């Protein structure tokens, strides 16, 4: 074996607690060099003459170069000692522990947990493992209440190509009318980009984070969105621009009319007075320069309770949520009593954070709960859309990612095919509906929580923003709506299918000539294999059948797929079909 690409931390995204007793420990080898990884374990304190309990390391996925071996330790004392042994393709077999590595025993030495403490067993809330979040970008979704308007709204047309100063006049009145369809659609939670208070068209430099913008509506609308929205089984997720304030904001405008006489001038990272809002910046802000957005010295006391004040109120209006800006640029600190705040207001209100490079500082489960899956759009992106990677190359680039993190984050992450920042899935795929479909389909299958950017569902194109800001098509006949029932289908299965919210994923096909991926989604005896023909050609597999179970197994989509036959299966997938084969239990 390549003894110096085998790995492993005793924390991590490595070794990580499950419950009191249950340690998942996670090791990562060179492709190919280990065959058996066993884990002999027992109490930290147990004596030399008890012998070990054991626990197989099943290979549990595979990269460009890694192999992925992962256990689960029983661990009543919650405390444990733990030994790798690792066997390799010829025969040789080695230890592995913090010492190193020794084909004796002892001498590799042992890796420890050294408690599992209840609080320190990463909980997320039941109801974000079923979600399916819709993005209500809220200008351009409905505009419900015309009174509303910004000076200079325009009309609500599909031909209609927005400016990036461009208004149509959406709101939260036009979303509390549209909220049947939601329901219709089948989504459980709708994500509202800044809502809040700010005299720009983008509403993140705020200026006031206890008003909802005029133009949208008011406190008492958002109250009866929050309370129409819950009684149909939607939630309300918020975004929180904690890291900068607008320069309206009550502080920033005190420091601006008294410099250091300001009470606030602390609040923010100001340079030299007098704070020359010019083009010049001389305090720090949003990105380089950036007048209208100061940076918070969310590290300050003050500041910091503030905008816990903030979260409060909001959550006093019945919100089950925030999703992050800019979440690291602020420090760990304000995030981990942010989250011992939000969750003792409401255990079950989720907080996601917008992290775009590996977000395992956030992912412990002390921060934040998941992160925007942006490895997830690069990846289906190439696949789908570019057709820029083949088969194995996604199964390597979906596995490295998925293994980043805690299951508890990675069964979390908002997978998203697009949104208000990107062109439009669709346009990306340039108007194929079939490479569209198909990267639906896996994303309505596949581990995480499926994020519909508004109108996808419908049809909508797109080039970037603006152009993926573009009104919202609400009649029938210029909707999509093959493609609408087509969500509702994929949801429908979600919902009733528990390995698609709760299971693992393992890959079961990669052929990179044919470019067919196959995945296999399994909770408790449950597996239901996601087989996906990504090319323009009706092509057929031979699928070795998957570990668990599967004498027959019916086409959720379709109908009956009983071709089980001598340890294989043969199908013949259409042009850019998938399937989606439960097993029946």
């Amino acid at each position: 074996m390549l003894l110096e690409a085998i790995f492993h931390e005793a924390k991590g995204s490595y070794a990580y607690p499950i419950s009191e007793t249950q340690l998942r420990v996670r090791l990562r080898a060179k492709k190919g060099d280990v065959v058996r990884c066993e884990v002999l374990y027992a109490d930290r304190y147990a004596s030399p003459e008890e012998e070990l309990a054991h626990a197989l390391a099943g290979k549990a996925g595979s990269d460009e170069r890694f192999d992925y071996f992962e256990a689960l330790l029983e661990c009543s004392t919650k405390r444990v000692k733990y030994v790798f042994l690792l066997t390799g393709p010829q025969g040789e077999a080695v230890y592995f522990g913090e010492t190193g590595f020794s084909a004796e025993r002892s001498k590799a030495g042992v890796f420890q947990y050294a408690y599992i403490h209840r609080s320190e067993v990463f909980t997320t809330p039941e109801w974000a493992k079923e979600a399916v979040i819709y993005q209500i970008f809220p200008e351009r979704f409905a505009n419900g209440d015309p009174s509303n308007d910004p000076p200079g709204t325009e009309q609500w047309a599909k031909d209609a190509r927005p400016r990036h100063d461009s208004f149509y006049g959406g709101d939260l009145k036009g979303v509390i009318d549209r909220l049947p369809y939601l329901e219709e659609l089948g989504v459980t939670a709708l994500y509202f980009t800044p809502i809040f208070a700010s005299p720009s068209h983008h509403k993140y430099d705020t200026a006031d984070y206890l008003a909802i913008d005029p133009q949208f509506g008011d406190l008492p609308t958002f109250r009866r969105l929050v309370d129409e929205a819950h009684r149909r089984g939607i939630k309300i997720i918020l975004d929180a621009v904690f890291n900068h304030a607008g320069d309206q904001f009550f502080a920033f405008r005190d420091v601006l009319q008294k410099g250091e006489q300001s009470r606030y001038k602390d609040w923010f990272f100001i340079e030299d007075f007098p704070v020359s809002k010019t083009s010049r910046t001389n305090y720090e802000t949003f990105a380089v320069q950036v007048p209208a957005m100061p940076k918070l010295r969310t590290e300050n006391p003050e500041v910091k309770e503030y905008l816990f004040d903030v979260a409060r109120f909001w959550m006093e209006q019945g919100i089950d949520g925030w999703r992050l800006d800019v979440a690291n640029e602020v420090d760990h600190a304000f995030w981990r009593e942010f989250r011992r705040l939000v969750k003792s207001l409401n255990p079950d209100a989720l907080i996601v954070g917008e992290i775009w490079h590996d977000a395992s500082g956030w992912l412990m489960g002390d921060q934040f709960d998941s992160v925007m899956n942006y490895l997830f759009r690069e990846s289906v992106i190439r696949f789908f859309a570019t057709g820029e990677i083949h088969a194995e190359r996604f199964d390597a680039e979906l596995t490295r990612a998925r293994m980043l993190y805690p299951e508890q984050a990675a069964q979390g992450l908002w997978n998203l095919l697009d949104s208000h920042d990107t062109e439009r899935f669709l346009t990306s795929c340039g108007g194929n509906e079939a490479k569209f479909r198909l990267a639906v389909l896996f994303q309505m299958t596949y581990l995480g929580t499926p994020l519909i950017y508004y109108g996808d569902e419908i049809g909508m194109a797109g080039a970037t923003d603006p152009d993926c800001r573009r009104p919202m098509i609400w009649e029938e006949k210029e909707q999509n709506r093959g493609l609408f029932e087509f969500y509702k289908e994929l949801i429908r299965l979600r919902h009733r299918l528990a390995s698609l919210t709760r299971g693992n994923v393992r890959s079961w096909h990669a052929d990179k000539q044919a470019n067919l991926y196959a995945f296999v989604r399994t909770v408790q005896d449950q597996h239901v294999g996601v087989v996906l023909n990504n090319r323009g050609e009706k092509q057929t597999v031979l699928l070795q059948v998957p570990e668990s179970g599967g004498k027959t197994w019916l086409d959720c989509l379709t109908g009956e797929e009983v071709h089980g036959k001598q340890g294989q299966l043969k199908l013949t997938l259409r042009p850019y079909q998938g399937m989606i084969l439960w097993n029946g239990r």
